């Protein structure tokens, strides 16, 4: 799968190294997938405090599983770490493109369920001693 | 969503108290629906002590942020708590309807997303301190 495909699909948005694509609790309104450059996400804590979680490398959806939830939000801040773009579809847009080609949709459920799979055995780990 | 409605979709297996739907570690080939009963989730530790996870009560699909991984498998038991029944989707059967039917694909991928979010926020909540 060649997401770079999708580029009709949506708008480029850029930014600057430093700067903030989005703060945590920010609602997920369009699906957003880095084309170009590097992204850290950082864990804010109840005092302001940051932590670094990941980088993400091109070429991926954003915060995936995240997308479809009841009442929707980043998790995470989501900050450029260098000049990067980024392109960003509608969700409506993005729903019509899944329901038109199989490979589309068979791969953002594979990411889905991938990250799913991972979250999920490192929280087993941790709670069965 | 009405997932009863997906009957004709596929097969119904039955199972009685005490038996075992899958077992961990079982390939997922087909979407299993819970269509009446109620199934109980439990992990086998390395020493084949067993640990409850929770109760499945009906109407649901059953570990659905695994069945589209990469290599799919049941992460836990999966036993009949009391007599039950149990639909049964071949995968591709259920990519086709998830491919013609928008609210069945938006209620499947807030399925995925829900459980996600909830693993997501328990792992949080136990590594920051």
């Amino acid at each position: 799968m060649d997401l770079k495909k999708l580029l009709p699909c949506g708008k480029v948005i850029v930014f600057r190294k430093g700067e903030i694509v989005k703060h945590q609790d920010d609602p997920i309104e369009d699906v957003l997938i880095l084309l170009e450059g590097t992204l850290k996400t950082e864990h804010v804590s109840e005092n302001g405090k940051t932590l670094e979680i990941d980088e993400i490398k091109p070429v991926q959806i954003i915060a995936s599983g995240f997308i479809f939830s009841s009442e929707p939000r980043f998790p995470v801040n989501v900050v450029a770490g260098e000049n990067s773009k980024i392109l960003s579809i509608p969700k409506e847009v993005f729903l019509d493109l899944l329901m038109k080609d199989r490979e589309l949709l068979l791969f953002f459920l594979k990411d889905v369920s991938e990250h799913f799979r991972v979250v999920s055995e490192k929280l087993f780990f941790l709670t069965t001693k």
